[PDB]
């Protein structure tokens, strides 16, 4: 009861997964870190705790920085090095795109600087040079 409660493989996440590797057997009442597979990034709680054999359910995986690359790169517009869609990234990081030295904002246009997260970054399109 209080001695006897060792848990089992700790459930994984929206195709997330434990920052290491699963356990098939756990140590009871232990908890541990989680990541998503990729560049995907949860959101949450991704620290689980088994209780009484019974772990928890980790917290949320949000898609990675992918945006589209025929479109960005495509028009007249990349990232803040400019070095060919470079429009990657993983879901939490700043992810600030150009206007391709010579193209002006068309206005219609979104944003330049954001953060990506869940595959969105609102990606303008700019135009000139």
């Amino acid at each position: 009861e209080a001695e006897f409660g060792k848990c089992g493989p700790p459930p994984p996440i929206d195709n997330g997964d434990i920052t290491s590797f699963p356990l098939s057997v756990y140590a009871p009442a232990s908890s541990v870190e989680y990541q998503c597979q990729n560049l995907y990034q949860l959101e949450g709680n991704k620290r689980i705790t088994c209780r009484n054999g019974q772990w928890s359910e980790p917290p949320k995986c949000l898609h990675p920085c992918v945006i589209s690359r025929e479109i960005m790169e495509n028009y007249n517009i990349a990232l803040r090095w400019t070095a060919k869609q470079k429009l990657y990234s993983r879901t939490g990081e700043s992810v600030e795109f150009v206007c391709k030295r010579g193209y002006r904002l068309s206005s219609r246009s979104h944003t330049l600087r954001t953060t990506c997260w869940d595959g969105k970054l609102e990606y303008p399109t700019c135009a000139k040079r």
